[PDB]
């Protein structure tokens, strides 16, 4: 549980800040400068540069995104994603990791053999540096008109130590041997226009001077030219610090890498700190050439940078993203189809609620803006739809992305579990939520729950019982119980496979035909001896289908009370 | 529909970049410097400042978040959100707009009158500057020990022209008249310690020299001191450009506002360009004192800056946020209840998928990271949970937020949870799914099922259970006792214990034979119905054998009683 922070305020903490120290283990975590290294960059210029052209975009939805999906893309979902990206304007598209996944291999084979790749589109495939994986990656691109082969190895301080147990030279050699293998394989495959991309993986946790060394050495192997450049792709595999620091890193690399005219400098930001878009836009101002991301920011854990956000951050400040988002609804509808994950309600530009105003005040200002625009448009013999957009609270004309401005005019599971320790089966929440419709407070809701499932002792009251279970696995269990039927003390008895069966059969003898449809039980604290909650759904005749709830210190008794509760609900 | 861009490349555009001009109407949109002004700050210092203290936080969930919801919070939802924020450690909470809505007025009365406000907590209320509204904002607050009155009016180039059709002088008087009224009203209620917050609303669409001018003006009326400071809140009402320019804007206001030592400088970013967190973090290094936001990014349109991301971004780089997030799921569940909007699967720190790894090589590197951390704790006679987190792909120990790392395995219409329920009728508890996933990691339906049987169902060593007699009390809350016949590494022994049901009894029985089984959790469900009906039981326990390990055990049987007993045996045996 959540414990109010209660430790001493910092020394020199303002009188007007009453915040207390928390007990979170901050000391397991270090500043970025200490975890990795301090900023090497003298005379940054990214903070003074405003973006005025589209980067080169590369969409990694088919590999990076797909790898991150609970339900990965079927071959049809892939074609549909591929085709959306092509039709939006993307010229570079990561289509798989052929050497690690047969489905990836077959998909690559499919778009090449089907003739599915437009003439201005380059496909990109991911590989690790092992010779047998490079080989198999080239195998998969066989007969491609042009391909990016993207090889990588982890270079961070952490990984060198704990993943590879390798020093700097050994780790540069993984990368440069990969590059040598790449040059070899490309000569073995004529006619395909081979292009290379190298990532120092976990770049954000790597010494810059070192990343430059590995990169430069890899460039020396490939021998790129201004005509036939290499891509150095520099990922925030984990987003580790603030975007200005990423950007300092990008500017430093851009300035220090050898043979810069032959390098396409590429960014691959993840969103661990919630700042992937910022890292990209500042990194772009820092001298990157290219950005890898996904539509709506799909990718492991927090995701890759959002391509859509980036593109429309350009459009809404007067820069052509060179990608069509004139119908963001279709884009979103297809991305959700392919990924089987929703775009959040608040996601920039695409989310359900982003062109909505609930505030009466905001709606008035929007309309006052919209009117001025029409007054200026009628006074210029003009279509408003071509005027400079000037509307408070709306950054863009919703129409420009195929949307519209919306001027818009029970908590059972939560409260029962939070306040009561009760995990109600879904169908029970449903059944009971209907009952609570006749707002009801938490204290109030509970009184109604108790009155419905816990209190009634008529027509059925269970007084006590003797359970005689078979000692042997699979034997039969006997119950004798003392019950009251409409006040009337009665003995009942039954046999069954276990005690709840025995009790249920026993009930037949007093005019309750009961059949267990569903049953759940859970602990109610930690510990050997804790209370149990039991939930029984039963059809009950003398034929209504009903839930009962039982709470008791025993698994058995809870379950028995759950049956009594059902029977009394049935009546 | 979507048509490929097909316009010409830009002039200068490199041969290796084949993109085409699109038909998007960019001409309807201008650079920020043209839309608003050029913000030049050649001598800025925010890029060289790393954050080393938590800001003063203010939570606006009950106002900016609430206004933004499809379904506004009921009184109960309001109260629940307010209590969560107190309990996390927020000391300033904006509780509503009580002059604008009766439900907000009512809420503010409810908390004041029922004594819900801690001594170290200062409630905040929003108001516009119309004197009837300022009066009603003070009335709402009658009998509060302290409160921040937050008044605002819009000051942007666009609204001054199209919304107000007004002079600079005109629009500034709206503000200073609001301030005057606040001062006169604060005198009518001596029982409350009043503080003021002023926002030039749509700040990011406003000339800086004008924002300063209006704020300075307001401060002259209110006359704050280092001991009674004013708040000046600078909203990115619409997030209009990149967070560096916002940061420049803050550093300049921090350096140039009159009476700076009597100013608490507050930031209030929205997320229209998806960079609200960056704005707040860069703006804080720029010299701000305070940040207004919402848990999980709720609020108007794209939302207010996420307080959880900000606070845990401090935590994970070694700065104490002074807010507890150590059960981020309790926070998530509560926020979802209150807002009735879900926290996205990939939301930083909190989304369902942020502590998972699907990648085989990530999974392998995570394990190597964990093993290496463990060898270092043993070498140092230390708790590994106490030491420097050093695991690739995981910025934090998920346990530090009450979460669990999950190596998610792919099952050949797929997924472990889904295949178990459908093929075998088992609803595995989430933490069992995680645990068993890890077993696999260390896949067809058959491989998965057989792996499952091999882990949890099959083992008869160390412990096996032949038979038992359970003696239940007839009367409720009586003792059950148990004798059981059991083979311990093949040697038949006899065991004895008592407990509140035969589960507990059986667990206590096993302690005489060198198994310390401490039940942490327990679940049971029906499989099938009738005479071909069975019970699935799952038990979580910390188990020690004659070194302690947390494991699940699964048991399946016709009896709800014997299923549970099987579960305990499965548990003891998984631990061995
Ligand atoms: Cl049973
Ligand atoms: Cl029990
Ligand atoms: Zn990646
Ligand atoms: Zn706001």
């Amino acid at each position: 549980t959540i414990v109010k922070p209660a430790g001493p305020p910092r020394v020199g903490q303002p009188s007007w800040n009453p915040q207390r120290a928390s007990s979170m283990p901050v000391n397991r975590y270090r500043p970025f400068a200490e975890e990795v290294e301090p900023i090497r960059l003298r005379n940054r210029t990214w903070p003074d540069r405003v973006i005025d052209r589209a980067p080169l975009w590369c969409a990694v939805d088919l590999r990076d995104g797909n790898q991150a999906l609970i339900d990965p893309m079927s071959p049809a979902r892939k074609r549909r994603m591929f085709d959306l990206l092509v039709r939006m304007g993307y010229k570079e598209i990561e289509v798989g990791f052929p050497s690690a996944s047969q489905t990836d291999f077959d998909f690559v084979r499919e778009i090449i053999e089907q003739g599915a790749i437009p003439d201005d589109v380059t496909i990109q495939v991911l590989t690790q540096c092992r010779p047998e994986l490079i080989e198999r990656t080239f195998q998969a691109c066989s007969g491609a008109p042009r391909a990016i082969v993207h090889f990588y190895n982890s270079t961070s301080i952490l990984q060198r130590r704990v993943v590879f147990r390798a020093n700097r030279a050994e780790v540069q050699a993984i990368a440069t041997d990969g590059a040598r293998k790449c040059v070899e394989q490309a000569a073995k495959y004529p006619g395909t226009q081979w292009r290379f991309e190298y990532s120092p993986e976990s770049y954000t946790g790597t010494e810059l001077e070192y990343a430059k060394q590995v990169c430069d050495a890899v460039g020396e192997v490939i021998a790129p030219t201004p005509e036939r450049p290499i891509i150095f792709n520099l990922p925030a595999t984990v987003e580790m610090t603030t975007p200005n620091v990423y950007a300092d890193s990008i500017e430093w690399m851009s300035r220090n890498l050898a043979n810069r005219e032959s390098v396409i400098l590429s960014l691959h930001p993840h969103n661990d700190r919630g700042t992937a878009v910022a890292a990209a836009e500042l990194g772009f101002a820092a001298g990157a050439d290219r950005i890898e991301g996904c539509l709506f920011g799909n990718g492991e854990r927090t995701g890759n940078v959002c391509l859509v956000t980036l593109g429309l951050n350009l459009f809404s400040r007067g820069v052509d993203p060179q990608i069509d988002f004139s119908n963001i609804d279709e884009i979103r509808r297809t991305v959700e189809y392919c990924n089987q994950l929703p775009v959040h309600e608040r996601h920039p530009y695409g989310g359900d609620l982003v062109y909505t105003a609930f505030s009466g005040s905001h709606q008035d200002a929007i309309n006052k803006g919209l009117d001025a625009m029409k007054l200026d448009a009628d006074a210029a013999d003009c279509d408003v739809d071509d005027m400079l957009w000037q509307v408070p609270y709306l950054p863009i004309d919703p129409r420009d992305v195929g949307r519209t401005y919306e001027a818009v005019i029970g908590g059972v599971a939560y409260i029962m579990k939070t306040d009561h320790g009760l995990s109600l089966p879904r169908r029970l929440q449903i059944e009971f939520s209907q009952v609570i419709q006749k707002e009801v407070s938490p204290k109030e809701m509970w009184d109604a729950f108790a009155e419905e499932y816990l209190a009634p002792v008529r027509p059925l009251e269970r007084i006590r019982q003797h359970v005689d279970a078979a000692d042997d696995d699979g034997g039969t269990t006997s119950i004798t119980a003392t019950v009251k039927i409409n006040g009337v003390e009665t003995e009942i008895s039954g046999s069954g496979n276990g005690p709840l069966a025995a009790f249920v059969h026993a009930l037949a003898d007093v005019g309750f035909d009961v059949a267990v449809l569903d049953y759940y039980e859970h602990a109610m604290s930690a510990g050997d001896d804790a209370q149990a909650a039991a939930y029984v759904e039963a059809s009950v005749t003398i034929s209504k289908t009903v839930w009962g709830v039982g709470i008791a210190p025993s698994i058995t008794t809870a379950s028995l009370r759950a049956v009594v509760s059902a029977v009394n609900r049935a009546a």
